[PDB]
């Protein structure tokens, strides 16, 4: 067909000084510099192409901009007429070459004007094959998937390995996760094993909480350790093409990322909710005996309801807003690595709420603990002393109890009536020296009390004895033996082994102080519940450190994301306008996340699991597996244990 | 020949109003009352002869005084001359008629004066035969033998049958001696037979004392039972003539009395000396229990020296002073029946001496009973307690064992190492409470000990278990069951069934005290030493009763001997010359020996032998006569090989 008048412009033809345009040979021999507005000569047109060739980086732009640049700077001129490039050739660059309008801006002669670029014209460059493809820079990787391209740079995608941290820092962090993960995995596994080895007896509701607390940290450990199997880490953190996994759940990608996300986050949130249960349980167990509250042993349908539903609602909500992001250095998929606000919302806020609710019950339980001890602070000290040594011991014991918060009433046996003497005291300390040359004779003033000791109200009373004697005599502190014996026959609860002073009690003052310290120590305020309280405050400590680390990351990640963008886009090269002074990359990370804070975070996190596994580190546990061995050997034959077997 | 002038006196002859003198006819018809100084007429002379005829009793005197009294009161007067009695007729009465000079005294005309009774004259009464011999009253008997004559009554002797006791009382006493004698004879014979039946093992010197103690009461029984042989009693208690045997040995009399005396008295004194040996042996043996030291070892020789020589010296001394007296009611010859002082000297005094010496060693032995012993008992109490109930039980058991003399070491199972833990204890008491909801689980602190219980040294150890539990739980004190099952499988000796407390031990304190008491009991002690001590005090009791009875007889026989003399001399009558002055005979016993005291004496004597024969009344004796029948039949514990 003959050429159209509007698909050509009148221009004086000049012979081509260059027989090649951006690596491809030209079929014609005459050109024009009329289409190029910035160029007047072929030498200048060639010079501009060397500046435009800076777009090799971002290849899906480079592939479409090569034909357009050859159709404008080096076009076909034949019989004093230059061919115009079609509108379709110009419009094909607008999209993938957005970076041009974003950085420099399309010049007057390269904007798709119907005057400069007419509709339905033969391009001539359509016949010419441009085999040049381009390449992506070191922090980016070529990806075909459009859902993996990084911002403006179409054709390239952000690599899987986090570019803010070196390979040395990756190896260092993975070694740290392997160490804590394995210890936490093993310790919790031992605790879950001993509980199921005594499952029918260990289901008692005050301690069964520590079983589920360990169960969460056990499942959590599996999520963090999954990355160490051969090749798993890249199946969890890298996409099929090779770019890092962002905004999961995402289409046409394996579940490996969301599976590990659920295991880590759900076990994290189920664990912190079981913490609030532990703090609540210790708090309410006191008022079960003290005032009116009744045992909570049977709230299986209420604690399991809230501990397993709240993490479920949160995990489903994260998958819905699809903010599950993968990370090579942490080796797991978690909520809010790309966008810090989601990590703050679904992690920092729930951990903050469990600290104020859980912290409230620790305060309440302690206030209950201290009010009960003040209601059990009356103590009677009755002493029988001739030369004043037991009197001195009684008075020494009295100040130690008083310094500890008791209301001490010290009385001489010579001035007391036996009838209902011990009525109204939480503790009764009876002191008497030993006399009698051939035998055991009590100090004279204590005989009337000792003979009518049945009328004192010793039955069920918490008592302890003391007394002064001399090893130089036969039957050392025989009176202490006799009083302990009559009190024990009347039904009194002997708190500790009688304090028997040899010689002068002043030269044994700290022994008296030491005994009086231990005698209050033996005054139990639920031994079974006390341990539940240490573990409550212990867990709170580690949860508070975890919250602090997430707060640091929340308060600074806005700057690190900006620093991430500025570094990758600068490393992408693609500097079209002019060439830099040296080929040097001239690119830095102004600020990045702190790996220390993350190690402190994992220490507090995994550390809770290790600390809670020590709940079953008692003598009772040794007997649990003893039964398991003894009656695994006793069950090696037929049937099992019996009444006389 | 013509009659001599000095064999006759001038007197007026008067015809005889009485033709008979003391039962004999007179050849002459004229008499005189000149020779009789107390008589003036024939009626008065006849009257005096009736008073002199009171001497029919004491016939030795009556036979010789009849001719003299007829020659003085009714003499021959012929041609105004009365015949004088010869000196020989008068001198013949002086001796056998001593009673006359002892009671009234010979009158002036009956003393042998050469003036009143000249030498060599025809008596005339020499031709006259006096057939009258006289008599001996009921407690006396006529005896030819001079030695048997009793006191002043020559011609009579005290009968064999004791006149103070009736025939009914003799039969009653002989029946009592026959009963005890036979039982004591049989019982001791069985005991002597059993020691001989197994003489090698029973010849141990703490026990063989009881063999010789029985040997004495056996020989003694033979002496008391010998009287029951047909007519043996009268050969032992009566002399050949028929009078009771007094102050023997006596000439021309059988040994039957001294033979029975030796058998009874020697066996009595050998027995009471063997008692002092028994009291000494227990005293020294019980003292030497804390060591191997054997105290009696060389004393064996010295015991036989003392026990067999002292009775011999005494028996010989009694035969020397010859105070062996026979008695019909006791039926045996013994020392001091006639004279109480010899019975007191040779019986009461030695029995008194054996009581103070023998009593001393019984006291010394009870002093050893309450003295500190060299050997004490060691006991270990290991307890496993969570709420302190088994700890309380352990301490309650401890204080009870300690009150009994044990050295109790009470330890908590939580603070002990199982390795050689029971080493050095006589008794080990393990205590443990039961725990576990579905099964039997021991108190937590006892598990380490229970699992390494093989290393404690329980093999052959005497053990007993205890523990607290609650019936409200399925397996009541299952830990007590498990511990005594493992101890029994290791070879420990379970002393008693485990003390299993239901609920609070404080409300069952005396049950714990009671169990602890019974645990000590099942520990075997020296039953032979114990038993020797009981037989020592048993024998002392009976010896003390025997002494009491001999003391009664000693303190009163002086009166009974006086009563014996007064009654016998009364029954027989003498009356030398008295019109008796209207009297009442009233001849009776004022006081006699008590037969009750004698029965109490024999009961305590024979009773000692019966009590000491019980020494061989044990289960071992049944086995001794078991082996004896088999060994003599030839066969062993089945058939001989
Ligand atoms: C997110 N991020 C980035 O580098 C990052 C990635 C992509 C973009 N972007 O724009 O595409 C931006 C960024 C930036 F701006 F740098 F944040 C860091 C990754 C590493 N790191 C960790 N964070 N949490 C945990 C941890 C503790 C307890 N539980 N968990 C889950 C953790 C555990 C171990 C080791 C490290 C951890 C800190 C944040
Ligand atoms: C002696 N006498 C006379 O009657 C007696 C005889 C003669 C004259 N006299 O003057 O010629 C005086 C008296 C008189 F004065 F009455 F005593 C009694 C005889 C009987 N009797 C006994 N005596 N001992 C024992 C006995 C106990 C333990 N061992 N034995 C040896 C004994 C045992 C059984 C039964 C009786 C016994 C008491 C004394
Ligand atoms: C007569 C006498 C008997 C004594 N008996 C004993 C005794 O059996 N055991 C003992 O340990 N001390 C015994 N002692 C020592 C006293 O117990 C000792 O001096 C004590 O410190 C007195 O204390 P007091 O002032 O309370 O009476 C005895 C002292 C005396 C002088
Ligand atoms: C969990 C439990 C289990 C028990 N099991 C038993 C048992 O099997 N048999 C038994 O007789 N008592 C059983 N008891 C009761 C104790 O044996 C009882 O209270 C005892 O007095 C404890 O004594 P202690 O102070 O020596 O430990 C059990 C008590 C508890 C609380």
């Amino acid at each position: 067909p003959p050429p159209l008048s509007h698909c050509g412009r009148a221009a004086p033809c000049e012979p081509l000084r260059y027989n090649v345009c951006l690596g491809s040979v030209l079929p014609y021999g005459a050109t024009s510099t009329l289409l190029a507005g910035d160029s007047d000569s072929q030498e200048e047109a060639h010079g501009k192409l060397v500046l435009w060739s800076g777009l090799r980086n971002a290849p899906r732009c480079w592939a479409v901009i090569q034909p357009l640049l050859c159709a404008v700077y080096m076009p076909k001129c034949e019989n004093d007429r230059v061919e115009l490039p079609s509108r379709t050739l110009c419009q094909a660059t607008r999209g993938p070459c957005a970076i041009v309008e974003r950085e420099r801006g399309w010049p007057d002669f390269l904007r798709c004007t119907p005057d400069r670029f007419p509709e339905g014209c033969t391009n001539e460059v359509q016949n010419i094959k441009f085999n040049s493809s381009g390449q992506c820079e070191v922090p980016l990787v070529r990806t075909d998937n459009p859902k993996s391209w990084y911002e403006d740079v179409e054709g390239c995608g952000i690599q899987c390995q986090n570019p803010l941290f070196t390979e040395a820092e990756h190896q260092d962090m993975h070694s740290y996760i392997a160490a804590f993960g394995a210890v936490t995995g093993l310790c919790t596994l031992f605790t879950l094993a001993t509980f199921v080895a005594d499952w029918r007896n260990s289901n008692r509701y005050p301690a069964v909480i520590l079983f589920y607390v360990n169960a969460c940290f056990f499942v959590g450990s599996i999520g963090w350790l999954a990355q160490f199997m051969d090749g798993a880490r890249r199946e969890i953190v890298c996409r099929a093409d090779g770019t890092m996994r962002l905004g999961e759940p995402t289409s046409n990608e394996t579940l490996s990322c969301v599976i590990i996300f659920v295991i880590v986050y759900y076990a994290l949130m189920a664990g912190v909710v079981w913490f609030v249960v532990l703090t609540y349980a210790w708090h309410t167990s006191f008022k079960a005996l003290g005032t009116t509250y009744q045992p909570l042993s049977g709230k299986t349908s209420y604690f399991h309801l809230l501990t397993w539903s709240l993490p479920f609602v949160l995990t489903v909500a994260i998958l819905a807003v699809a903010q599950v992001d993968g990370d090579s250095v942490s080796g797991i998929c978690f909520v809010g690595y790309k966008n810090y606000r989601y990590r703050a919302g679904f992690v920092l806020a729930p951990i903050g709420l469990v600290l104020i609710v859980g912290g409230y019950f620790l305060i309440r339980g302690v206030m209950t603990l201290f009010s009960i001890k003040s209601n059990h602070a009356k103590a009677l000290i009755v002493y029988g002393s001739t030369t004043g040594n037991t009197e001195y011991t009684a008075e020494t014991i009295a100040r130690e109890l008083a310094d500890a918060g008791y209301e001490v009433d010290s009385r001489d046996a010579a001035s007391v009536e036996a009838g209902g003497l011990f009525e109204g005291f939480d503790l009764v300390l009876l002191g008497c020296s030993t006399w009698g040359d051939d035998s055991i004779e009590l100090q004279d003033d204590f005989i009337p009390l000792f003979d009518s000791l049945e009328e004192t109200g010793a039955q069920g009373r918490k008592v302890a004895c003391f007394g002064c004697g001399d090893s130089s005599w036969e039957y050392f502190c025989g009176a202490v033996d006799a009083i302990e014996e009559k009190l024990k026959n009347l039904g009194a609860e002997i708190v500790q082994d009688g304090l028997r002073i040899d010689g002068d009690p002043r030269a044994a003052r700290d022994d008296i102080v030491g005994w009086a310290h231990d005698v209050r120590g033996a005054i139990k305020i639920n031994e079974t519940m006390l341990r539940l309280g240490i573990f409550g405050f212990l867990a709170f400590g580690f949860v508070l450190i975890t919250f602090s680390c997430h707060f640091y990351d929340f308060f600074n990640q806005a700057e690190w994301e900006r620093s991430f963008r500025d570094y990758v886009l600068c490393q992408a090269n693609v500097t079209i306008g002019l060439p830099t002074k040296q080929p040097i990359p001239d690119c830095e990370i102004k600020n990045r996340p702190s790996l220390l804070v993350e190690k402190i975070n994992l220490f507090a996190m995994f550390g809770t699991g290790i600390a809670m596994s020590t709940w079953v580190w008692t003598k009772a546990t040794l007997l649990i597996w003893r039964r398991t061995w003894c009656r695994l050997t006793g069950q090696s034959d037929d049937h099992h244990h019996h009444h006389h077997h």
